[PDB]
C-alpha cells in the first residue's frame, strides 16, 4: 500500500536494467563520500519514466537509489553521446549518472498510498497528484526565464497512454577541488555561468565572497535589480571577469580528458562546462547552460567526472566519456567546450 508512479509501460531494455544493477552501489558509495554521508545498505528501486504534458516520453530511465530503506539518490541512465540520439532504445549506449534528483520529493511520499505522474516542461519537473500539478524542481534557462507559465494541464492523450505503474519502493579513487562547496542554488534566474564561476573562484581562492548576483552585477552595473535575473552571461565576459580576478581563462574545445581533469584538479585549476541543446545547430557554440567540474573518480574501474549543476544542492557523477547532459523537457545538451581558469603569468 505504497507510492506508485504512472508510466506507459514498466518495460526496460535488458541492457539498461543490467547497467543500473551493475553500477548503482558503486555510484551511491562515491556520492555519499562526496556529500559527507555515512554509508549504508544500498538497494535499487523500480525504474520510472518521465513525460512531457503532451504525452512524449523522456528518453531516459530513472532508478530510485535506496539507503537503509530511504530514497536518497536517483540513478539516471541516458543516451551517452550525440550519435546515440539517432539510435533506438535497444541499440543506443547509455551513460550512468547519480545525483539527488527529486529523491527527497519521492522519499517524503514513498509510503503514502497514492500515485503520481512525473512531468516536465521547459521550466522544470512536476508531480501530478490527485489531479493537481506541483513544481518539484525548477530548471531556469536564459530562454524560459522571461516567458509566461506554461499550461500545466495533463493532456488527455497522456492519460490514455499511461497504462501501468511502477513502485519506487519495490526492490576506489576520488580526486576533487579540496575547497569546493555548494553555497548557493540557481532557481529563479539565468545566471548559470555566474553560479559556476562563483563556486569555482571560491574554491580555487579558498574564499566565500564570490556569488552569482555580485558577478552579474559587475557585468551589468546599469541593469535594475529586477531585470538582472534575465540577463545572460557570455564567453567574452567570463574571460574578461576572470582576468580582473587574477585568472587567465581560456576556452578549450570539446570534453576535457579524464586525465586532464585529474591534473588540473590537482593544480587547483577550475573548469567550467559549456553546454548547448542539441535541438539547435551543432556548429554554433552558443551558451545554453553552464556547470562546474569538481573533480574525477574511478568507479567499478571506469572513469567518471564529478560536477555541480547550479540547479542542484548536491553534486553529480557521470561517465567521463559521455558528452551529453540530460535536462528537463527531454532535452539533451552537448558538452561542446569549457572554460579553464589558469593562473595569470608573470
Amino acid at each position: 500500500k505504497q507510492l506508485e508512479i504512472n508510466v506507459k509501460s514498466d518495460k526496460v531494455p535488458q541492457k539498461v536494467k543490467d547497467l543500473a544493477q551493475q553500477q548503482f552501489a558503486g555510484y551511491a558509495k562515491a556520492l555519499d563520500k562526496q556529500s559527507n554521508a555515512k554509508t549504508g545498505k544500498y538497494e535499487l528501486g523500480e525504474a520510472f519514466k518521465i513525460y512531457k504534458f503532451n504525452g512524449e516520453e523522456d528518453n531516459s530511465y530513472y532508478y530510485p537509489v535506496i539507503k537503509d530503506g530511504k530514497i536518497v539518490y536517483t540513478l539516471t541512465l541516458s543516451p551517452k553521446n550525440k550519435d546515440d540520439l539517432n539510435k533506438s532504445k535497444e541499440d543506443m549506449n547509455y551513460s550512468v549518472k547519480i545525483s539527488n534528483f527529486i529523491a527527497k520529493d519521492l522519499d517524503q511520499i514513498k509510503d503514502k498510498n497514492s500515485n503520481i505522474t512525473v512531468l516536465t516542461d521547459e521550466k522544470g519537473f512536476y508531480f501530478e497528484e490527485d489531479g493537481k500539478v506541483r513544481l518539484v524542481k525548477a530548471t531556469p534557462l536564459a530562454n524560459n526565464i522571461k516567458e509566461k507559465e506554461s499550461a500545466k494541464t495533463v493532456s488527455p492523450q497522456l492519460k490514455q497512454e499511461l497504462k501501468t505503474t511502477v513502485t519506487p519502493t519495490k526492490v576506489q579513487y576520488e580526486n576533487t577541488l579540496k575547497n569546493f562547496k555548494i553555497r548557493e542554488q540557481q532557481f529563479d534566474n539565468s545566471w548559470c555561468a555566474g553560479f559556476s564561476m562563483a563556486a569555482l573562484l571560491n574554491a580555487t581562492k579558498n574564499t566565500d565572497t564570490y556569488n552569482a548576483h555580485d558577478i552579474m552585477r559587475t557585468l551589468y552595473p546599469e541593469v535594475s535589480e529586477q531585470d538582472l535575473p534575465n540577463c545572460a552571461t557570455f564567453p567574452n565576459q567570463m574571460i574578461e571577469y576572470g582576468k580582473s580576478q587574477g585568472r587567465d581563462i581560456h576556452y578549450q574545445e570539446g570534453v576535457p580528458s579524464y586525465n586532464q581533469v585529474d591534473q588540473l584538479t590537482k593544480d587547483n585549476v577550475g573548469i567550467m562546462i559549456l553546454a548547448q541543446s542539441v535541438s539547435q545547430n551543432p556548429n554554433d557554440p552558443h551558451l545554453g547552460h553552464a556547470l562546474a567540474v569538481v573533480g574525477n573518480a574511478k568507479i567499478n574501474d571506469q572513469e567518471k567526472l564529478i560536477y555541480w549543476n547550479p540547479w542542484d544542492t548536491e553534486l553529480s557523477i557521470q561517465d567521463a566519456d559521455s558528452s551529453l547532459l540530460h535536462l528537463s523537457f527531454n532535452r539533451d545538451y552537448n558538452w561542446y567546450g569549457s572554460m579553464i581558469g589558469y593562473l595569470e603569468v608573470p
